[PDB]
Formats: C-alpha cells, structure tokens, sequence
C-alpha cells in the first residue's frame, strides 16, 4: 500500500521520450536482430554460408539504404553481433542508424526454454547478468530492447501456467530495462500455427494481454516508457474459414482495446509469417478502424521488411542496389499503412481516407 | 484459453446502448440510492423525521425537477424502496426518470462487512439470489446497477487480501448483472480518509484499478458494458499539503490511463465528500486535462448534487420549488463541467462550499 | 506484511477442541442435510409424501438411533428446518444429538448457481448475512457449518476461474464461520462424472486442494479449527479401465499428501455415489495406506449411510426398528473403517493387513 | 485441468530416493557452497588469504574429517569451484564426500538482484542456461542442488511483489532441477534482520510458505522429490522481548504444520547467524515439540558447523587436526539434535523434557 519510487521524474521523461521517438507517427521498426542461428534459415534460403562478414554485409545493405526510410524508420532493433559491427567506412552500425534518424535497439532474451509438465509451452530465459548487459549496451548506443514470449494456441494451451510464468519474465525484464534508461518492447507472442478460427485468436490474445499488464502493474512497470509488440489477430494458418482485413482489424483492435492501458505509448506489430503485402494490409486496415485507438498502431517487422530485399540480394554484392530497393519499398509501403493510407499495387485517390463500421458487437 | 461466450452479440448490443446512453455527451448520473439508514442522517441534518412518506417526498422533490436537467441527467440511481414508489401523479418513479431522458438505475449490494485479519478493512455483501434481482428489477424499468465496494489508505491498508477480494467480488456482481441485461456500474471506491499525500493516493488507485480490472477479465466481463466509479485522485482530507485542481485533475486522468482500458464506455466519479463547488470544479480540470482520455469522464454525484437542494428543502413541502431550484443548479453545472466547459459564476451559496466529508466509527 | 490477529487463543481454542471432537479416533459424521429439495428426491424414491412430519419422522429415525452409533458419530449435519424440529419427547434434535456424544452441524450454503463464460460451471452462494446467520445457529446449538462447492471434471473444467472463485468463497465462508465459533467443513467436491481415469482425477484434485489451501492461507483462516471434506480419489463413473481399493487408497491418500497441510485437523470424505459397502471399503482402504497422513482420515456420508435405512423405512412407521437397524450397521462400519479395522467380519481380534508391493512413485 | 506429467515413475523414484538418502534419520547437510565473495570474509576473519589453495584446503580440511561425521552427514553442499577440486591424495572432492556415504549437492543460484519499486527487496536470478549447467553437474557427481532467495521483514516488508516473485523463481528452479535428475532444495531464507518479534517471523514465514508451495504446485513439481530449507521461526536479532527455545521451537513446528504438505520429503534448517550451540539447541528443541512431524527436521549448516574449526585453523597447517576436531564436534552435535537427543551442558546426556506447560494455541 506503499510507493517507493522505481523510476524518478528525470528518469521517466528519458523513457517516455524514447518510446514516442519510435513510434512517431508514420513510423515503425525495422526487426533485424535475427539471432545467428535464426539467420541461418534466412541465407540458406537463398544459398548463403553463414558467416560472419555475410551477416555483416547484409545488416549493412538494409542499415544503408537510401535516406528515403528515414521517415518510415523510427527504430531498429539488433542482435549483439551486429551493435557491435561496422560499415565498410569504419561507422559503427549504431551511428549509422542514429545519422539516418532512427533509435537503436537491442534484443536481450536468450531464446525460449521448455516448462516442464506442459504439451509443449515455453517461457523465455535471458535475466541473468541483464541489468549489467543493459547499462554497457545503453552505454554502446542503444535506447530500447526487445524480449519475445511465445505461446501457442492448441487444445489445452496457452495454459494457466505458460500464460502466468511468460507474463512474469516479460515483467522482469521490463523492470530491469527501465531501470538502466532503456525502452523495453513487450513481445508476447501468440503463434499464428493452429486450425483455431478468428474468434479464437482473441479470446486468447485478450486473455494474454490482460496477463501481461497486471504483472507489469505487479512490477511497477512505467507503462508510458514501454511499447507492446503483439501478434495481430488472426485466424490460425490451418483454419478452413475465410475472412477480410477488415475483420482482422476489427477483432485486433477490438482485442486490444480491451486490455491495453491508454498509457502504453505504442503498439508495433510483429508480423509472424505473413506476407510482406499481407503485413501492409492488416496493418493498413487496422489504422482505418473506426473504434477508437489511444495509443500508435505501427509495425515491428522482420519478414515483412525484408523478404524480397534478401531475395534480390542473393549473397550477391552486385545485387546491392537492387535488393535495398525491395526493403525501401516496403518501408515505404508500411509507414504508409501506420498512417492508413497504404494501396497495395496501382490505386486511383493517394490518402484513402475512408470510414464504415462492420458489426462491432459481433467481437 | 477456450471460449464459451458468456454473452450474444445482441446481449452485447444492449449492454454497450445501455452504458453509452448514460455517459452521453454532457449527461451524468443523479445517485439517489441511499439506504434508508443512509437517508435518515441526512433528513438529520435539515430536522427532518425519517419516514417513507418523507422519504417519497424527497426523491421525488429531484426526480421531477423541471426539464432543464433533462439534458444533464443520463441516469438516475435509486435504492430498491424508490424503485416501487410512485410520484403525485400515480407515476412509478422509474416512469418519471424515463419520460425524462434518463436511464433508471438500482443499488444491489446489501452493504460492506468486515474482513477478518485485516486492520478494519471490509468486502461487500450482496451476491446471493442477485440474478433474480436483477431479473426483477429489469422487468420494473431498471437497466444498469451500482455496487459499492470501499477500501482505506493507512499505514497498512489497502491489503492485498482486502484488494483481491473486492475485485473479486466486483467481477462477481458484473458478471450477474450482464446475464441479466442490467448495466453494472463498477465502484471500487478508496476513501479520502487520512493524512496521505496526492501520490499516496495516485498510488493506491493505479493498484486497485489494476487488480479490478484483472479481476473483470477473469470473470469474463464485457467492458464495453460496463462504467466505472472511481474516487478521484487527491491527497487525504487531512493532508495539510495544498495542490490545484491542475495537480488533482493530472493525478486523476494519469491513473486512469495507467489501468482503464479503452473500452471501458466511461467513468462516473463519486464526490466523495467534495463539496458541490470543489467537485464540478476538479470534474472540469479532469475534462481539461491535455492527456488523451478514451473514455467519457462524468458524474455520479450523491452528496455533489444534493447538498443545497436538501438545505434549501428543509423539510417543508413550501420550499419545493426552492429546493429543486438548487439541484437544477448543480445538475446545469456538472453537465457543463463533463465537457470542460464550467466556469464559477458566484452562487451556489455557502452551501456548495461546505464539505461533505464523513468519517467512519469515529476516529 | 503485518498480522492482525483474527482469533484469540481462547477462539482457537475453541474451534480447535471442537474440530477434534468430531473426528476422534472411530468417530464420523452423519450427513444429513439435505435441503427440502434434495429430500424430496429421497422421499419419492421410496413412494413417501414430501411433508414437513416425514422429513422430521425420517430425520428422527435416524438421531434417535441406539447407543451403538455413539462412538460412530463424532457429528451430525443438519439442515436448517432440522436444527429446529424436536423428538417425540420434546427434546429439540441438537439436544439429542449431543446427548448421544454428537457435535452439531448446520449446512450453511444456499446451493450453486452458474459462473458466466464457462462450460457449465458453477460457484455457490451464501455469504450474505452468513455472519448473523453463525451468531444465531452458536447459540441454538451448532458448533460446525458446511458449505459445498462443486467442480467437473471435463474436456475444459475445471477451469482457471472455477478453481479460483471456488477456493476464493470457501475462504469468505471459512472465515465468517471462525469469527463465530463455528468450526467449517472445506467441501469442494469433484464430481465422478465423466469417463476419465484415476490419475486425471488425482491431478485435478491435487490442483484444486492446492489453490483451496492458498486461498485459505490469504484469508488467514486457521487451519487446526477445520475439516476438510474432498471427494476421494477414484476414475470417473464412466471409466472402462478397472481399480483395486487400494489404488484408489493410494491415489486418495497421495492427492492430500501432495496439499493438506498437517495442521489440518481431518479430512471427512464424501461418499459422492459410491454405494455403502464401496465407501466403506475405500475408506479402510485409505487408512489402511502404507504412506504417513498427518491427520484423521474419516467419513462425512450421506447416501452411504442413509441408502438401506431408507428403503427399509419406506415412510411406514412399522419398519421404524428396521430402518435404523440398516442405519446403525453402515455406522458401525465405518467406525471400523476410519480406523483400517474394517472387514466384512471382525471385533477384537485381528492380525492381517497384509499390502506388499505398491511403488507410490507410480503416482 | 488436463495432466501432462513433467516426470516418469522412473525419473521420480530417482528423486524420491536421492532426497530420502539426504535426510535419513539422524542425518543432516554440510552447507560448505559459500562462493568466492563469500568466503572471502570468512578467511579474512581469520587473516587468511583467499586463493584457490587456501579454498582448496579449507574444503579438503571440512570435506576430509574422520568418520564419525559419516553417520551425521548425509550430504554437503559445494560451490561450482570446489566441484571441481582435489584432496592432497588426487581424489575429486565430490568422490571424497561420495565414499563418505555422503550426497553431493552444488549450489547453482547467482546471487540476489533489486527489485525495483522496493524497499531494498531482492529476487534471484541463475535460471540461464541451467538446464545444461545441471546436466552437467549431474554426470560430474551431484544430486541435488541448492538455490536461495532472500525476504526481510520491514516496516512494508516483505511485500506482495517479493513474495511472489520469489516463490516463482524458485519453482522455475526447482522444475529444472527435476527435469535432470538433481533433487532441489527450496530456500526462501527470512532474514533474522531487526526488532521483530517471534509472532511476526511466525506469521510472514506462514504468509511465504503458503506462497512457496502455491508455486511449485503451479509449476508441476513433485514434492517428494524436493527438500526445504527455511529459516527457523525466531524474535528479530535486535528484538527486544526475549524468548526461550521451547518458544522457537513451537512457533518453527507450527508454521511448518500449518503450510509445508506432508509429501515434503525433508526441512533442513539453516542456521542463519545463530551460534553453534544455539543452532543445535533450537534444532533439538523443535525435533522433542510435542506436535507431530510428517518430514524429517535437519540441519543445512554452513556457519554452525563451520564457526570453531576455522578458528582452530587459522590458515596454519598445523592446525589441521584441531580445526578438524571442531567441525566432527558440532556434526555430532547436531546429529544428536536432529533426533531430539542432543543435551548441551558440556558432554553431557542423559536427560529428557521436563516442566509440563502445554498452551500452544497461544501461537
């Protein structure tokens, strides 16, 4: 019943301002703190030994793109090895990220552990030594941090325990962050695997986010220095029913309306599978929903920002240009959508500005 | 993490009309529910003998005020004895309330009851046989209800039991109270007793309105049908500190945002003692306050609407007139002061400058 | 952090010298308090009238039982129209009961009503002014309450929130009763419904116990002035796969291992739809379990002690002798068995018991 | 509400067996894990200085006593450095306690870490990584481990966060633990720190109890395979009333009655700054309260079986026999208390309880 101050007004201003920087509007975050044995998939999708100086030069290709992203990239998130790289003209990527406007971020989880007696849930490790980790990456350049939880929807999870236990270590983690000066981004993601049908997907993610806020009130977690980064609802990737963006939209919107504190300063999507045009879309038709939103609804992607450009690119140093022309596209095309006025493909009228409500008591 | 709706979609309807029909723009709600025990000390305070008829008499003295309240006025709180009584005309009272504009609204909680092991702290009663209450109670014009749960800030309390259990029981009466059609109006009010700062109380209200809001997600409860009645957020009625309305309105607003949830239709406060005057004016800074509010910020003022209108009655049937004249008074102010837009002009008389402030089993 | 004392020694005391009572070596409880409703099913299952006379004549038949039930029956639950009814002689039934060396109990819950948003669960009620309610049955004689909460086993439940609310409510009612001087019984029944196996009943009820004790601890009831009465742990009444007594002996005993406290006094088991002789062999079964148990492991049965009576009876005064005589052997049976001194022939004289090879680890 | 067991009937006899071995009758554990930071102090108490060697020979000196320690040591406690060292003879250490019919046990916990928004309060972290750390300490001869979290009471301590958050970590613990066949020991240690008096160590280790085993049962752990180690419930180091150890003993007995489940295989006490005599004193005195026991009631001593040798050692070599001679003291001491036939007066035995004075519902 008694306040012993976690955070003093100086400390809360610097929170509070970062996390808007981020999500200002028409802005969003560009994930490319894929872990080495993440990005492994992702070059050996494209026939790519997994090297170092590859990582390194493909980290670049995207930290270097044309100034035309400046306005569409609020942050961006790294792994360790890439904080601590350089451009080919000796500029550490941190300063190459700052110069182009961006705030840099850093992923501190350790990868998800197995819960014991569970079908197959997981809660994520990475606290250990973390207050040290995040005061020498503060001190290296970074402003923000990423920690991602994953759940699963199946017949009998997310269950109690995974939801509390994920909901707990996101706190912890956030509490630590904020007490070394940087931004922590809750990733509690729900995975999109399943044959779950929309309804589904927000009953859990409503469930989840209500979890996941009275453990940060548990904490003392300054909400209006954090950001949330949620799995967009979703109908499983193996359901049979059909439905529209708009329908997406109003089911995440609606979900999130229901268990996100007015204070948190912003919510960037993961894009968890999805198409670099479907990302866009969803996105898109979220920012057009007619119920109200206190709170900045941009994008936090990995895939979606980088599919086609890792594809141009190949491995191949010729194909520079070409392939940071795919990953400025959609960061054009994504902050575009932040701001609900995104068109996939040709599309007569710019802004799209647009009004209509569906149901809306049908969620 | 599977769902089995608690609620249709036209259940849903009904509800989200309900609770957005009270809180509409410039309307508030008159809470004249006090309990027969409740009522006689204020009949005490004017020399007036606490009888039925009298009793009839001043709920009706508000209850047909003239139409100029009417735009003020989205609801009517009423204890169950009002509920069945009838104007001078014939007209059951929830009749006269309707054929104004307002919405008929019932107390259903049976009082607090002491919580053992705790240091004078209380739950409150009243779930048994509730779902035919409200059953009833719908059937006879009313469609939401109010449930008063009380907590206090000391040097021990509020307790994480007295905490957990409040919300609990909260969730409970919600959860009745939608599968019966009937709005429930939410009130987790934590007294201004004590010599507590403005902090303190900022601090206590974010705890509480978490765990309430916890609570109603375990509980499967609809928001959107749903209001809330929270204290405003001020230092204890025997802090000697001094702050503005300013201070009063951002604590107020900030706490809100930290735990109320964006579908939460609005947020009635109680004026807990204020006097007329304090309370429009701290309900004008809080519409004022530069912060983004997702919510409709209103009143559901007992003592705040009543006092001049009681002083100016006196008992005596020949200052009707003069009586209502008062809580016309408040009504016009309060509605004006929902949208930001009051301003003191003079009167009110030293009535409305008077504290309300009542203390609990001496002191 | 601080404690407020909710009993004095001498209160403890009290409720502890009473709880002991009632489960002192060979001593069991009489459930017979089926509310009006419940009887009537009984009444008609033998072709009888449902009137008050017959409900007090069969409650009669058995309290006025001989001598032999004396040292059986360390208590008797009532229902509410039977603490106030009287013998023949006059003499109020209380009155008899404690003549013959019985506690009285009263059943003090006002029956199950559904929990919104789930698969057909429930709470149950009766908290409302339960306290007046205790102050008033201590005074006419009761010295212990029950309260029975009911959970199902099934494809979703028992959920999340049907544990917690139940465990919750059992805590209210365990509490009201002590600052009365009223010992409570702690029933949260798990029916046997269903077609599941032992060991998903053993862990369901090891999961229920577990969030009971909590829930008792938050609201610091005191432990040593109760009794626990858990359903038994055995595979559900449509189960296909077959269990030894002593598999259930084991599952049972284990369950409460893994969640009773010692301070627990004892633990009265419900019959739940056994028939007299299984509960009778169960119950020995338990107690005769190679695992230590910390606390009396007895009975607390309704239909296993009632079931030959009954029908014996058939509502003509004529049977009177016989019914009770069917009454009085299922008492002395399990006399015998809360004991592990229960064989289908048996005095003083003995020197059995032989149970080798049983791994616990298998459980 | 659906089982999926974390442990085969295989995995948990394992457990089961090497927890038993732990705290067979008359047995208790050498807690000699004390880390580099730790032990630091403890040389220089005796001005000594900390290298390996020093460490390696204090270690050898406790690890290599006589065997008339074998019958009292039931397992010993090592800190990862020593896990890894030799006795002057070439043996491992771990293979030194092991012919000593002694348990390996290795400490795997990082130390405390603030949690923010507290008042100085702690959680504990080491989680990272140690599923494989605990494999590997499996194969290199250990059993059972130890990891300790700390609470202190205070004007608003512990709190609710504390509480919690401890008693989750140290279930995440102990589910790792299990999953690699090391038994784990449970320390949520309630500092001895301040005035306090015995009711209120009484009450908050209640309070933590309760909420330690609410999380392990949250976390699927299997108790039996589990071992505790908690602080005995004693006045504040600087209390001003003063108790007797007939006090102490009854308020650690019931406290543990009233939270810890019989299916506790063992509590091994820590000794937490009280000397060596009194540390056997007390643990005598609990082990001859009148109230039964369903675990075993031993010693986990670090201080109070290490106190006299280190002093006899004085960093001299010659001084081996001497040191040495100390510790085999208070082992047998102590393995003497752990029975209740341990009587201090010099070398004395041949006395038992006296002075009849029951009232123990005074606690």
């Amino acid at each position: 019943p008694h306040s012993h101050p976690a955070l003093t007004p100086e400390q809360k201003k610097e929170l509070s301002d970062i996390a808007h920087r981020i999500v200002a509007p028409g802005k969003g975050i560009l994930a490319a703190d894929e872990s080495t044995g993440s990005i492994a998939k992702r070059l050996q999708s494209i026939g790519t030994e997994n090297t170092e100086e590859n990582r390194r030069f493909y980290r670049q290709l995207l930290l270097t793109a044309d100034d035309r992203v400046n306005p569409c990239i609020g942050g961006v998130i790294l792994f360790h090895e890439t904080l601590y790289q350089k451009a080919d003209d000796g500029r550490p990527f941190p300063q190459v990220i700052k110069s182009k406007g961006g705030v840099v971020g850093i992923k501190v989880d350790k990868g998800v552990v197995p819960l014991a007696g569970t079908n197959g849930e997981t809660t994520t490790q990475g606290l250990d030594g973390l207050s040290e980790r995040c005061a020498q990456y503060k001190k290296d350049g970074a402003d923000f941090a990423k920690w991602r939880c994953v759940l699963k929807i199946g017949e009998h999870t997310p269950s109690a325990l995974a939801i509390m236990e994920n909901a707990n270590v996101l706190a912890r983690y956030a509490s630590i962050c904020q007490q070394n000066g940087i931004v922590p981004i809750v990733e509690p993601e729900i995975l999109p695997d399943g044959d779950h049908d929309l309804k589904r997907c927000q009953y859990v993610t409503e469930k989840v986010l209500a979890a996941v806020y009275k453990a940060l009130s548990d904490h003392h977690i300054y909400l209006e220095g954090t950001l949330l980064k949620p799995n967009m609802v979703t109908p499983g990737h193996a359901c049979t029913q059909k439905y529209s963006h708009e329908e997406i939209a109003m089911a995440t919107v609606t979900a999130l309306r229901r268990t996100v504190p007015p204070a948190v300063t912003g919510v960037t999507f993961l894009s968890g599978g999805q198409s670099e045009e479907e990302a866009s879309i969803n996105l898109n038709a979220i920012n057009k929903c007619p119920l109200l939103k206190p709170w900045a609804l941009t994008f936090s992607y990995g895939r979606a920002l980088q599919a086609s450009a890792l594809k141009a690119w190949g491995g191949k140093k010729e194909n520079l240009k070409a392939a940071q022309e795919e990953y400025v596209k959609r960061a054009l095309a994504n902050s575009l959508a932040c701001q609900g006025k995104y068109t996939p493909s040709g599309q007569a009228g710019a802004a799209a500005s647009e009004s209509l409500f569906i149901s809306n008591h049908a969620y």
